């Protein structure tokens, strides 16, 4: 059967708390979001047909030829981490897919998977990424999706073997995947080269992204000048791609800056589709976006109205309304935008237990001084809270700038961002200043990631990095030179198939093998946890995390025909070893399950008891307060010789050594009231 | 005395809840806002020197001649109702005035007084608005203050005597008030004519505002054409003012629309300093502000970063950072902006008992549909929850456009927005659709304010209002045409002064006389409360609303030399009549005070007791169950005759007639247990 | 009136005083994965002696100085707090 595992899970959730940690103490709202009405006929024709009947170059040419603007929706990947800790299930997701696939045909592409997507899909949420992605392609055979990838490290935080990344990309493309993004935390050209090589090997639309940092309109800003970016862009275009892109992880683009940048790019490449990605944090994102989109841009990322603002992308509504009496002519019925926003607003309160609003009330400025990535801040606050330093979270970001100067002005998105975050964590944890930390950085132990970065497991930064600190930290450590990926010894995964199989594998797929190759520890942990309690993501989100409330009936599905009707009566109490019995209702049956409570620890220690099997052992005849001791440990004792006096209230008994010899040790402190029959001392 | 009154207030707060209504049940964080450091020197000279040295026309010319632009802070007026219910005390407010006076001298002006500032200062806050203003100028002798005033109603919601408005303006100008904004929700010209006449009577800078509603770039929008607004502005400037503003509560300024408007108006008036103000609700406001501030704007309204965006005005940080290398040349040290914003962020958590983040999560689209004004939405939700309709508060707004249609496309800011909201409230609580509500508008009792408006007390709209509905509602009520402000008989404020004095006044002031003149009821309530618990507005905000916690000491300053210490001991229990005894540490002594509890309801019921002196009254001899009643009320009874039978456990008792006489009432009734000495029968 | 029902609660967790260089305090809180050195053993300088684990980050303890350790307080597989006396270097 299968019901027993999930029933046990429900009972455990009732007895214990939610398995996943709770950042902020709250409860899900008692409101179900309203699903907008959907038609019946097949979804309209989008762009999957166009790329189907053409090549990536032909499709890109057709897109470029279009007069107007095409929009990117990141509400399925980026808004997650921007507004939450990316905890959204898939069960809630598979409720608007028919609507958008029918309603939205003009939309360019949708981003669902991303970097920090699988590291939670099994670690905190317990699901399979390939499974859910498989369940969406049939729902939307209309609009291409888009993968976010890093250059060297495929999904992980350290550069993976080149063959591994290649075969991973090949499998991902074989999954029916359409559009791919190539990116690197640094400007390490071999990293992007390897990424695009893997993308071309997979075969399909290839887009690379350039990070942005600092100012290009500021003459004082000189480390990353315009001509620096020009060289980067020209090198990448000589490498040859399909579509270019620009990243604004912090939302630092002023309108003048990006419009002059676009003028420069579109000047020398007046054929290439141009795409932008930004995070609206400073609050001026929409203005610059629209300005330097009217300038020369072609594609724009945008988040849903309810999932907008703060740090996420700007909204549907503002862009649609502004681009109305313009030649760009977005031309999208905003009523469907309205109902989409209403559904999302309804859905937000479900995960309201954790949110940036409780900490971050309104969009804060000074991000220029902080340069904290938008997709990182919520997870940073959560990890600080789980660390216990969530109280002094403001001081944490205060120390972040000093760590930036420790590593110098560098571009940080996924890996180095959290590297600086962890270094600042150490900084604030030790409560030490910047200068002397620079001074006595030799003996001071540093987190493993800092050592990895200093060794060079990622690549060379554009501007290099200080030597003396690296010598002070690495000291005697071997240091990686050249490309880490090429220097990395390629390894086979075929043996891992059989290892997984004969350990616990009887249906393991190559996707699962690759997942184990990525994160074997948490992979096996998720596998065993799922095997214990059966499959999840078949129930309501509040039902998943909060569980059913007492004395109510609810329904749960298993497949198309397997849908149940479940009610709960009450719970027993701790019977004899911290165990509970709870009583569920089937469609017509009554069930009783046992749950082992975890809140019963009951740690109690006692003075050693004298065991009667050992004749040498001496026990306390009467409980009471010890008056005096006549024999010290390791001293000779005569037969029937007084050694202790006991007196509780009325009776006084003097304990004598019943056998001749010497003692080993006395368990008496001369000043404790000790109960009878206790191992006061022993006789050889 | 004052100490006893405040101690009594604290005890009452401990026993009961907060006196003011609580929308959302929460508590402020136990953290104090960080006050940034201030220098020691006197504040510099900004524009107050110009105003005291030049005239309003000379000052306006000097402002206009400035190269660049000037900036507005609205955190002290507009942000209040934007994100709160304007419940901010002056206690926290008076802690940054020294900072800004020494730091910020480039601000064109500061807005502190507002339309919804006096009412809250009476009803839900117990302070004196004149008093609070009478310390603010003492802290800021550097920046002119600004105030938004309505024509027909000075601060109220109905027409007021012209004498009252003239006297109010004169008093305010005498107070030292600097900048005056004249505006009316309707474009009823005589209203603004009277307002500007009053402003000129006061003597000083006169500024007028024009609401922007609808689309000017839309050819379909015809009800208020560009030439409609052009004629409005033409006749305004024909009246003769100093500065013009464009009001946008809904925040619906397209960049193209506002830039073409500014260009068109500037061409015909290349002398007028331009003021602009809007509410960033849709999220695209800042784009339009940058565009048509580059075009021709001179003065720009901005809200602080911590209370920025969402539904409020845009932020300091975005404008300062974006316009750095620009001939507009903001020229503001952004370093102090950061601490200014962080103080507000810290203070925001203090008022966590009610905030839009509970309900309105992110800035929503569809504002073009509901067209609800910005700063009033929070109060709408609060009042709906007060009615209990805040549960289904969504249904309230979805019915608002229907009420607008009933009244036709009209301009609504303060009064008529309220009228449409009340109409929607009545509709939704009655469950009335469009055709259903309009079908029977005769028998249905419409709210009072609806009749007030349908009369035409405010004035005739631009295009009139439907006649069939007005006939079906007003029936045969008196109908007033023309300007009711002139039609209103002038009223004498002199005798009312003596009335309020010999009622409860002893040394009242003309400010208080006026305050009672507009609002006498709440003025009386405020005076009664102040005489009850003494002078308030010296408490910490959390102390004011929560009160002292037990086993905690703190310091409260009453006067400059009158500062003392308070600590809490404990609380007693209900002694006999819902009274509690609470003990306080003095600076070195102890005090005890009694508080009458309110949650103690005591009642008496059930059968009464037979009175001994009344021999005719017959009482139950034993406690037991009524079995049978021998005699029915109204029948003759003989001496020594059975009356009733009582049986409890084995005791059978038959009640004999004490006398010979007819029975009048059967107090014993039937089949209800009665104990001994209870009136069963009465004999006269 | 002094209550006799205090019942003070114990916590163990020895504290490494920073002024005592010999004492070693945990830079991070959390559970210990492995310890490379037994008590009373000779260790190098800048050498791996203990491994400390957190939720998603890892730090390896560095030898404070060149000497022989004296006592190991934490043995294996318990969660520690910030600056916990675990080892002493001599
Ligand atoms: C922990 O569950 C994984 C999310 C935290 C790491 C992610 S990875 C991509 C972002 N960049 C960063 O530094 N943290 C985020
Ligand atoms: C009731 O407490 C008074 C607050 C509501 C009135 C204010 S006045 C100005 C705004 N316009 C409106 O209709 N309500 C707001």
């Amino acid at each position: 059967n299968r019901a027993q595992k999930l029933l046990h899970y429900l009972g455990h959730v009732m007895v214990n708390g939610p398995t996943t940690p709770i950042p902020v103490k709250a409860s899900p709202s008692p409101t179900d979001p309203v699903v907008p009405a959907v038609p019946i006929g097949p979804p309209p024709a989008g762009f999957r047909d166009i790329l189907l009947r053409e090549g990536p170059e032909g499709f890109a040419r057709a897109v470029r030829n279009h007069p107007g603007l095409l929009l990117m929706d990141t509400t399925f990947r980026d808004a997650h981490q921007s507004l939450l800790a990316t905890r959204v299930r898939t069960h809630d997701l598979k409720k608007i897919a028919p609507y958008v696939a029918h309603n939205f045909s003009k939309l360019f592409s949708m981003e669902n998977w991303g970097g920090a997507t699988f590291d939670v899909a099994m670690r905190f949420l317990y699901e399979c990424p390939w499974r859910r992605l498989q369940e969406l392609r049939e729902l939307i055979p209309n609009i291409p999706f888009q993968m976010l990838l890093r250059g060297a490290n495929a999904v992980g935080y350290t550069n993976y073997p080149d063959n591994v990344v290649f075969k991973f990309c090949e499998v991902a493309k074989e999954n029916g995947m359409d559009v791919f993004r190539v990116f690197d935390s640094l400007n390490y050209l071999p990293n992007m080269l390897l990424g695009m090589e893997a993308a071309g090997s997979a075969g399909g639309v290839v887009e690379a992204a350039i990070s942005y940092t600092g100012d290009v309109a500021d003459p004082s800003r000189t480390k990353y000048s315009l001509q620096y970016y020009m060289g980067l862009a020209e090198e990448l275009v000589r490498a040859g791609t399909h579509i270019l892109c620009i990243k604004d992880m912090a939302g630092l683009l002023k309108p003048t800056a990006c419009t002059m940048l676009v003028s420069s790019l579109r000047d020398r490449f007046p054929d290439l589709p141009l795409h932008i990605h930004t995070h609206d944090t400073s609050g001026a994102g929409v203005a610059a976006m629209l300005a330097c989109a009217q300038a020369g841009a072609d594609v724009v990322d945008v988040a849903a109205d309810s999932m907008s603002g703060m740090t996420s992308q700007p909204s549907m509504g503002a862009l649609v309304a502004c681009t109305r009496g313009t030649p760009l002519d977005t031309e999208v019925p905003m009523e469907r935008v309205f109902d989409y926003s209403e559904y999302w607003e309804g859905a937000r309160g479900l995960y309201a237990a954790f949110d940036c609003t409780a900490t971050m009330k309104s969009g804060n400025s000074d991000v220029y001084e902080n340069e904290i990535p938008g997709g990182q801040y919520t997870n940073l606050h959560f990890q600080a809270h789980s660390m216990g330093l969530g109280s002094k979270f403001k001081e944490v970001k205060k120390a972040y700038v000093e760590a930036n100067q420790m590593l110098g002005d560098l571009i940080k998105v996924t890996p180095s961002s959290k590297i600086v975050g962890d270094l600042a964590q150490f900084m604030v944890q030790n409560g030490l200043s910047r200068a002397e930390a620079e001074a006595q950085a030799e003996e001071l132990s540093f987190p493993r990631s800092v050592v990895e970065f200093l060794q060079g497991y990622i690549g060379v930064p554009h501007g290099g990095f200080p030597e003396p600190f690296r010598s002070k930290v690495l000291k005697d450590l071997p240091r990686v030179e050249g490309r880490p990926g090429a220097s990395l010894p390629p390894l086979d995964l075929q043996a891992l198939e059989k290892e997984l199989v004969d350990r616990h594998g009887e249906e393991v797929t190559p996707e699962d093998v690759l997942s184990a190759a990525m994160y074997p520890d948490v992979f096996a942990h998720f596998k065993d946890f799922t095997a214990t309690f059966g499959p999840l993501d078949s129930l309501n989100t509040r039902l998943f995390l909060q569980g059913p409330k007492i004395a109510e009936e609810f329904e749960v599905e298993l497949e198309r025909g397997k849908t149940l009707h479940i009610k709960a009566l009450a719970v027993s109490d701790l019977n004899r070893a911290g165990q509970r019995q709870v009583f569920f209702e089937l469609n017509g049956q009554l069930r009783s399950i046992l749950v082992k409570d975890t809140q019963a620890m009951k740690e109690m220690h006692f003075h050693p008891k004298a065991l009667k099997d050992v004749k040498g052992q001496i026990g306390a005849p009467m409980p009471g307060k010890v008056i005096d001791i006549k024999v010290v440990a390791g001293a000779k004792v005569a037969k029937g010789q007084p050694l202790c006096v006991l007196s509780a209230m009325k009776m006084e008994t003097v304990v004598t050594s019943p056998m001749e010899g010497t003692v080993r040790k006395v368990h008496v402190t001369k000043d404790m009231t000790l109960e009878g029959d206790d191992l006061i001392l022993e006789i050889e």
